């Protein structure tokens, strides 16, 4: 799985072991092994929502499936909740996006997923 | 709606109420609320296009539904219009993706907005 | 077609032609015109892959075709071959995400592909 998490919260106030809680989340929310994911954190982003300014974290979560409707309802729960704690946000600030990709469109290790099935 | 922009502009080069007149206009185009839009800028990047590192914004817009072809179409031109007038882009710099998400695939407010209608 | 390159190598050590040679690359690949290649590339990013902080390519690239599941390892193949040698990355540490979009869904020039077409 591919995270991206973009924020307009400073880079100094998101924690250093931000991206392996949430790499624990997702691991265990997803059924996918930690050494599989990827966290990309863009803090000290410029961003408005709802045409303000206020804390906020846009993120875009992309996997080779667990993202049945009822599976990202779990991982909104479970992804939300993290922001809560550790990026001091409210839930109607935590907006994220769901892709479900094939595995004939991911390269990993040099072929696709489905190549290396 | 979420949108991206990137662009090889210099950050103080794109004027603060940038993000406001795009929140605007695609609340008009989209027919969406502006409470529900977000506007992610990452200015001064690094960018080739045409092999070239000419002034450009590539740009990406979810949303949930308003993405027929014909609605594309005025999403472009209305985009186009205002990085032309804002980021002194020609149209040829102007270049912007469309992904059409299910609510199931969205979170918002904790749960998907699946789930939260 | 549009490429996003995210890594944690610093962007004094993305060499200035890495864009250049992937618009090279991605241009026979996928059998484009090398006018209509956009490469962005954030670097000195914050990512966490596997669980850690070892230097890491996450590539996003979007298409109007030229993404069959054979196509994508083609690409996977040329450009991770490619970040091994510019970015000094082991194929682990290669991720790429393919995705295909409608002429309908992509702007550029201030109307459709589609509608230009």
């Amino acid at each position: 799985p591919m995270v991206k998490v973009a924020t307009n919260i400073p880079d100094k106030d998101v924690p250093a072991n931000f991206e392996e809680r949430l790499t624990d989340v997702l691991a265990e929310s997803m059924s996918k092994p930690r050494s599989r994911i990827a966290i990309e954190v863009f803090a000290g982003a410029r961003i408005l929502h709802g045409g303000v300014r206020n804390p906020v974290a846009i993120i875009k979560i992309e996997s080779i499936g667990s993202m049945t409707p009822e599976d990202n309802i779990r991982h909104t729960q479970k992804v939300t909740q993290l922001c809560q704690q550790a990026l001091n946000l409210p839930k109607e600030k935590v907006v994220i996006s769901f892709f479900d990709l094939s595995p004939t469109n991911v390269g990993f290790g040099g072929t696709t997923v489905a190549a290396a099935t």
